[PDB]
């Protein structure tokens, strides 16, 4: 199958005899599920994201079915707004990112999908992130007017500066779109620019 990124890549998993909805997320190392009470023992863990850390419980060897495909791995359970399928499970279902309509350059998720971007006129690297609505870069100087905005993620909300109609080159592809600038741990390329450069998920 192929998943487009016009929408959030939400899918049905099953985890127990339960269907759940979850987000297919290439920028997440880990898989995070909403609070549910599993039998088993767990380890305490702190995970971070945009706006800070939350505490989670780590369960090992959970089996999930993602789109008729089985995966077995570590899941973290906690007060997440959304169930996130991270690269630890996505690699097991054979999921790749493909640019150019389909293979096309093909990117595996065994490691973090980091690429070089050129943004006026520096090179940075950024994570290709199918779970993000928006593109968030580290603090930099872009020419143009901006406005304050707030965005959130795991851990909460950050204040960003929004610039519209900015040119960016992602792997030699041009995109012209909105970029948020603020105190993000990582440069994130989200669905707003991913779609411009013809990125899909395939398995
Ligand atoms: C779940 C965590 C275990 C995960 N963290 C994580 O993997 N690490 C910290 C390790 C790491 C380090 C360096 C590089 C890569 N990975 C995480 O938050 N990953 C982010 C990307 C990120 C990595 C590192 C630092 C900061 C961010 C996700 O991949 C990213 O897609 C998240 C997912 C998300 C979405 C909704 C709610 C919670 C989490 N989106 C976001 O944080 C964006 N927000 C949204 O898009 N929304 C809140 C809208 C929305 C609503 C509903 C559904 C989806 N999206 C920001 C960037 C604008």
């Amino acid at each position: 199958p192929q998943i487009t990124l016009w929408q959030r890549p939400l899918v049905t998993i099953r985890i127990g005899g339960q269907l759940k909805e979850a987000l297919l997320d290439t920028g997440a190392d880990d898989t995070v599920l909403e609070e549910m009470n599993l039998p088993g023992k767990w380890k305490p863990k702190m995970i971070g994201g945009i706006g800070g850390f939350i505490k989670v419980r780590q369960y090992d060897q959970i089996l999930i079915e993602i789109c008729g495909h089985k995966a077995i791995g570590t899941v973290l359970v906690g007060p997440t707004p959304v169930n996130i399928i991270g690269r630890n499970l996505l690699t097991q279902i054979g999921c790749t990112l493909n640019f150019g309509g389909s293979s096309g350059p093909q990117i595996t998720l065994w490691q973090r999908p980091l690429v070089t971007i050129k943004i006026g006129g520096q090179l940075k690297e950024a994570l290709l992130d199918t779970g993000a609505d928006d593109t968030v870069l580290e603090e930099m100087s872009l020419p143009g007017r901006w406005k304050p905005k707030m965005i959130g993620g795991i851990g909460g909300f950050i204040k960003v500066r929004q610039y519209d109609q900015i040119l960016i080159e992602i792997c030699g592809h041009k995109a012209i779109g909105t970029v948020l600038v603020g105190p993000t741990p990582v440069n994130i390329i989200g669905r707003n620019l991913l779609t411009q450069i013809g990125c899909t998920l395939n398995f």
